[PDB]
């Protein structure tokens, strides 16, 4: 038995009899985990391409589930019991994986409390090579097209549309001024209540101002740009990661001012339609503003309450860079030819 | 094998390679799945009282790692594929014997629009006694005294602290109306950014007025509150059941502003603490702008959009009402006691 995407597209399409009768079985479904374990192997031990490729169509699937408004005529199917085993199996192996790019001198030596540790946290991440990444300061300033825009655009539906809801996944069970900050930060998030503000909202406008439809999205999304999506995901939606996430996404706010004035300055050099790029130009000072409180509210009072957790801020940080390092590497590749 | 609280506990002390273990074993899984059917049939068909209780204190600690705030030594712990497995089969339990209680006339002859719709659930909603339940209009304003209010506060401990992060999981994937509705009241939730008006924080408060601590809670809280709590978390966090949540959380917000005048009016006259009674005080007067936005701008664009989903919020806001209903009457007759 071989899981794919497909495979889960057809567990997706059973009525809810037909999952109560899968989730009583677990010969059936410790076959699925098998086939899990098969795929995860073929994906990160043999490393073959179009194995990880799958495991990230299969994870993306799965996360779907979890972030999208379920269509009415899924609403008596319980797939937790099968889809929450192919989601831990595949985590794991991916997380396994970006762990392996970590070595312990790098998440041990920081400082054991709030403010210093924000210090060297900002340190550690001017030294990754994500922090200055030629895709935004050399491709963008000098070389990107409208095309080059679209199918960069296109990558990032990996993240930009759903960051309001990993916001809220981030925030449960949360210490008070953590939860505070992160809750000023969604509110912003949805516009500060009103609709036009609302950052997915203006995503969406650059997204119709270059044509990125869904098609071109399927068709062009990188295998990088899956598993990023996929990594925040993974990491916003159970509580045991949320210190990892904590880093994950103080990284991903601290780097966007600098990467989208870079995308907003060639955007209006080649004369690309000013209504498109309201959500990137609006995020330049956003997120200054987010970078700062998501430290000084987020990551110091975290560090203060438990200085044991600046460990997992730190995996979370540097999963985010090598992952983003992947992902435009690859991009920058495929951009060039 | 039996399965009780006392096991899952025991599954919460496991380190993250006897987590590992326990995945891999399918042999196992079955057993605890055997488990929970055996105990979901002494608690909802023999009805065996001390059955269903452990059914919810089961459920109950499952859903405290849901919503809780991960501890740092439980980082490692992949406990999905297990506790997601027991959720699901107490959960199903749990709800087809609400399902039980709701007849198919009582969710099928509502008006297929959503203005129309609101007024038609209003209604429903006064047919049922818990909308009027002597609880509130006859033992609270005439009979309460400050042990009384100590015993209920300790029910309510149930549902209420945790109402923030029940709606940042309700609007998970969210259609614009709703989730900029549902993000409004979140936001409300939180102060609007002040630490001192967080609706947690002023409930905490009211506990603390009548000494309700952590050792009277567990002692004190009734089978009744914790399955009325389990069903806020069950349906909360599963996409799948967004629109029963649309129906018992609108339920919940309707009725507290009528509920919460009877108890600030007692509470004052037989003296108690100012300060402990402020959360009641304002849920008076925000939760009338809440119940009216939930109607407005959650239920009847939802029913707009799709007039099948009139049926699911319906049925949420029965199990609303008779899960109240069944509580309130099992409070009532224990402080009469
Ligand atoms: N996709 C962008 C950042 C996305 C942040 C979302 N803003 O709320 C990047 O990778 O830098
Ligand atoms: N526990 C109260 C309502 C709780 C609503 C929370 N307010 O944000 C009741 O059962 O009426
Ligand atoms: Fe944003
Ligand atoms: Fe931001
Ligand atoms: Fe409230
Ligand atoms: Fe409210």
């Amino acid at each position: 038995f071989k899981i794919d995407r497909s495979v889960v597209e057809e567990f997706l399409a059973l009525d809810p009899d037909a999952w109560e009768r899968l989730n009583a079985d677990y010969t059936a479904r410790r076959r699925i985990g098998e086939a899990c374990r098969a795929l995860s192997r073929h994906a990160f031990v043999e490393e073959d391409p179009s194995a990880l490729e799958e495991l990230h169509d299969v994870l993306a699937l799965i996360y779907q589930q979890d972030f999208s408004g379920a269509p009415v005529e899924l609403l008596g199917c319980e797939t937790q019991p099968v889809l929450r085993d192919i989601a831990a199996i595949l985590e794991g192996a991916v997380l396994a994986a970006e762990l392996d790019s970590i070595s312990e001198e790098q998440i041990s030596a920081y400082p054991r409390s709030g403010k210093e540790y924000v210090h060297w946290l900002k340190r550690v991440i001017g030294e990754h090579p994500a922090a200055g990444h030629p895709f935004y300061r050399d491709f963008v300033p000098t070389r990107a097209t409208e095309g080059d825009f679209r199918f960069y655009l296109a990558q990032e539906t990996n993240l930009d549309p759903k960051f309001d809801d990993i916001l809220a996944f981030m925030q449960i069970g949360a210490a008070p001024d953590e939860k505070m900050e992160i809750a000023g930060n969604y509110w912003d998030e949805m516009g500060n209540g009103k609709p036009a503000e609302v950052h997915t909202a203006m995503f969406a406008h650059a997204l119709d101002a270059l044509d990125v439809n869904d098609d071109y999205i399927r068709r062009n999304l990188l295998p990088e740009a899956k598993a990023s999506g996929n990594l925040a995901s993974c990491l916003a939606i159970s509580r045991r990661h949320y210190y990892k996430s904590v880093g994950f996404f103080g990284v991903t706010e601290y780097l966007v001012p600098r990467r989208f004035k870079l995308v907003v300055d060639r955007w209006a050099d080649i004369g690309l339609p000013r209504e498109g790029i309201a959500y990137h130009d609006a995020h330049i000072s956003i997120d200054a503003v987010h970078a700062s409180g998501w430290f000084k509210n987020v990551i110091a009072p975290a560090v203060d309450r438990d200085p044991r957790v600046g460990r997992e801020i730190a995996v979370g940080a540097l999963i985010r860079l090598n992952s983003s390092q992947r992902y435009l590497d690859s991009l920058l590749m495929h951009l060039h030819h």
